[PDB]
């Protein structure tokens, strides 16, 4: 479904094939960084514009700002209209380069590949590689079995199409791939060489994490766009986010919570038609769970805090300032120091404030009014000094961070989930989640695990659309892991 995102394509290229191969409404997007390009056909002639991403969300020039480009593609072909210098998202021009699937490896051997199927793969486990013998050709090599043995199979590349040596002719290796995984071939003796899955090129032992820190740096965009290209492949919907009655409850109206793991809202105030939404995810690994979450609203405030009631939970998270390039990124739903402030049902005092280098900790008491016996100390920890745009040059003030963070929580027995939130609840929120994920892995298994990080990132992105915005926290959250491990 990410067919029209061509990751190797340079601006003329880009214009060359939607002139040439195709028509007014044709469109792509396109790497510049954090800068991206949506280059559409309209009137015989190319326009570019530009994306901006410097960590918060997708930012498109003259248009509307999104969770991934995925949801900003499919905001525009459904919405004509909006996108305006009119310009049309009609039909996307599809990239036939396939560095970007899971499955293809480039100049690899064919005992490498063996190699690599033997210790990692399973039944069905498959990937495509460069010929060895036959510049051009590739090689489509599969494990099956439980004994168990990998098969190589021929693709010749003959007039700019696919083939296995016989049958269909495919315009790209990513057609020849989805064919023969919906209908596989047979050998001679009956075996069906069917392909389940990808080999996994991503998880390696933590011990080896500085390693292959090495090589993604010498790797990182490659594997990031990997990622990427697989976020079309999450079922979630967006629909309690979208109801009218919710719509000014969000910080920015197109980025919105999964229907399937939303906090839902109740003892809401009967008088109040919908009172149930937040825009708000549960965030659960696969023992601490996580909230991530935007930062509040003036009118969000109350429903705030009675997540944070309603949850148990007794830390939270706050990734960004109240105020950040003069706008607001977050109101003040904490009351100053030694103050005690009603925000709808729930009472909050401020105990006591503590100031940290890069952080300072709230303590805040929590209740019900009416309620004596429901109160319960939150701890608010606000990371103060991460940088406006990008990501800090050092992960150890973080790592610090989420260390302190850790032991609060695991200091409270039967706590709630940890609140995380920046400004749309994706980007810094998402990258200080999954870090916090990874670490607790290695706290408790040392050197001795395995980590995954874009499968990580993957599953949390299937609770939450958009988790981990930017290469850039990408790259961090890497070497924040490595940092991690190192200080053992």
């Amino acid at each position: 479904s990410r067919r029209w995102f061509h990751p190797n394509i340079t601006g003329v290229e880009a214009e060359n094939l939607l002139l040439t191969r195709g028509v007014d409404g044709s469109f792509l997007a396109r790497p510049s960084p954090g800068d991206f390009t949506l280059s559409v056909r309209r009137n015989g002639a190319v326009t570019h514009i530009k994306i901006q991403n410097t960590g918060d969300y997708y930012d498109l020039y003259g248009g509307e700002k999104f969770a991934t480009l995925a949801e900003l593609v499919q905001y525009y072909m459904e919405h004509h209209g909006q996108l305006k210098e009119v310009i049309e998202l009609k039909y996307p021009l599809n990239c036939a380069d396939p560095t970007s699937e899971r499955w293809f490896h480039g100049h690899l051997s064919g005992k490498e590949a063996e190699k690599l199927l033997t210790e990692k793969g399973k039944h069905g486990s498959f990937l495509v590689r460069e010929s060895q013998s036959h510049p051009g050709d590739f090689v489509l090599s599969v494990r099956t079995g439980d004994k168990s043995k990998v098969t190589h199979v021929m693709i010749r590349c003959q007039e700019l199409k696919y083939d296995v040596g016989g049958g269909e002719r495919f315009d790209s290796l990513t057609d020849l791939v989805e064919h023969y995984k919906k209908n596989p071939m047979v050998e001679t003796l009956g075996t069906v060489l069917q392909l389940k899955q990808p080999l996994n090129t991503t998880r390696i032992n933590a011990a080896e994490i500085e390693s292959r820190v090495r090589e993604l740096s010498k790797g990182f965009w490659e594997e990031f766009e990997t990622l990427q290209q697989q976020e079309c492949k999450l079922l979630y919907s967006r629909k309690e986010g979208q109801r009218q009655e919710n719509k000014n409850k969000n910080r920015y109206k197109n980025i919105l919570p999964s229907d399937h793991t939303r906090v839902v809202l109740h003892d809401g105030d009967p008088n109040e038609p919908v009172s149930d939404y937040i825009n708000a995810n549960i965030i659960m690994p696969e023992k601490k769970s996580y909230i991530a979450t935007q930062g509040c609203l003036q009118n969000t405030v109350n429903d705030f805090w009675r997540m944070v009631f309603q949850e148990n939970s007794r830390v939270i998270v706050m990734t960004t300032k109240e105020v950040e390039r003069g706008k607001s990124k977050c109101v003040k739903y904490w009351p100053d120091e030694y103050a005690l402030k009603e925000y709808g049902v729930m009472r909050v005092r401020n105990v006591k404030e503590s100031a940290a280098h890069d952080y300072t900790l709230r303590e805040l008491k929590l209740s019900k009014v009416g309620q004596g016996n429901t109160e319960r100390t939150v701890w608010q920890y606000h990371f103060r000094t991460w940088p406006d745009h990008g990501v800090p040059s050092d992960p150890g003030g973080v790592l610090d961070f989420l260390e302190e963070v850790h032991h609060k929580q695991e200091s409270i027995m039967d706590a709630g989930p940890v609140v995380v939130h920046c400004s749309a609840g994706i980007g810094r929120t998402g990258t200080f989640i999954v870090i916090d994920i990874l670490i607790d892995i290695i706290r408790e298994k040392g050197v001795d695990c395995d980590i995954d990080v874009p499968k990580t990132i993957q599953m949390v992105r299937s609770q939450r659309s958009g988790m981990v915005q930017t290469e850039a926290q990408y790259r961090f959250i890497y070497m924040a892991v490595q940092h991690y491990i190192e200080t053992l």
